[PDB]
């Protein structure tokens, strides 16, 4: 149903780096920070809950992972202008990069969420093949990290996030996702 690629609750995470936390206005970093940020985005996220859940269910991926990606990428739309990110390259709640993929659908609809989730799954699969001695949950983590920096950037479990934005991509997303999971996603 939603567990084909792993369980976010089983992933170890160090959460948000200070590089992510601070700019968000917090004085502390880590797991708790990730969760506070996620909490600040819950109300806006809730506008898309049904759709997020629908896509998760359809593609067999945890909706909480989608929500965590959305929170990190666009704060659930809050920081977008007609769906575009600040540099004009990313489009939608999930910020599909126009330079690498032609964006499909409206910025906050099911088509877009599907496209973004598809890209994530493809990265999960790449990682599965690349590191077949890892546990599924570990592969999920790797996949999320690749979403940001590409699969080539994942060369190990321990340092996968070095090189992603703020050097904490997946660790942050996973922590955000753990919060969502607790809120019915
Ligand atoms: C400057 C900033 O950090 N910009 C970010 C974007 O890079 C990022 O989008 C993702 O970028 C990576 C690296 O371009 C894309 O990887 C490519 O993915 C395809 C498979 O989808 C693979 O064929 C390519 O070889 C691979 N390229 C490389 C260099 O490895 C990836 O597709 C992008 N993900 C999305 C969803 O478009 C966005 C999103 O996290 O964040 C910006 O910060």
């Amino acid at each position: 149903r939603t567990d084909c690629y792993g369980n976010v609750n089983r992933i170890d995470t160090t959460g948000a780096s200070c590089k992510t936390a601070k700019p968000e206005g917090l004085s502390y970093c880590g797991v708790s920070a990730s969760k506070k940020i996620a909490e600040r985005d819950l109300q806006a996220m809730d506008r898309y809950k049904t759709i997020i859940k629908k896509v998760g269910e359809k593609l067999c991926v945890e909706p909480a992972v989608i929500a965590g990606i959305i929170s990190r990428e666009s704060h659930a739309g809050k920081v977008l202008k007609n769906g575009w990110g600040d540099r004009g390259n990313g489009f939608g709640l999930m910020q599909v990069d126009k330079r690498s993929h032609k964006p499909q659908g409206t910025w906050n609809g099911e088509v877009h969420i599907t496209q973004g989730t598809t890209i994530l799954i493809n990265f999960i699969k790449t990682i599965q093949k690349k590191f077949p001695s890892w546990t599924k949950d570990q592969q999920l983590k790797g996949g999320i990290s690749a979403y940001n920096a590409g699969a080539g950037n994942v060369r190990s479990y321990a340092r996968m996030d070095i090189g992603t934005t703020h050097d904490d991509y997946a660790n942050d997303v996973v922590a955000r996702a753990q919060y969502y999971k607790q809120h019915g996603y």
